[PDB]
């Protein structure tokens, strides 16, 4: 059958503490699955296609706020 | 004690679910709490401040991308 592809996986990393962006597909459509990872401890939250443009919006604008 | 005050919390709602964006400062310093919540369903990650524009700039990137 044809495949379907995804982006890539992509993570940003502190100081003892590790973010995973993953794209997933359910019957619903298309989400991203943001993780974060310490030594003992894995969670994660999933944002919907249709709105990361607008979280992008919201981190730059907290961001830019507090500046510094 | 010294006090600051912060960022007013907004949010992001689609069907079933809406996202809470929560300013706060803990022994790290300041986070943003992104909360999922759904009738019976709530969780959280926490970002520190110095991530909060690449987290944005990876959001759009990744928008972008699915053309
Ligand atoms: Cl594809
Ligand atoms: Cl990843
Ligand atoms: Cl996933
Ligand atoms: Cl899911
Ligand atoms: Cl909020
Ligand atoms: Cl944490």
């Amino acid at each position: 059958g044809p495949m379907a592809e995804l982006p890539e996986g992509t993570s940003l990393t502190v100081d003892n503490k590790r973010f995973f962006f993953d794209v997933g597909s359910n019957k619903y459509g298309v989400f991203m699955r943001v993780s974060e990872v310490k030594p003992t401890y894995r969670n994660s939250i999933t944002v919907p296609y249709k709105v990361w443009a607008k979280f992008g919006h919201t981190f730059c604008k907290y961001s830019e706020e507090m500046k510094k």
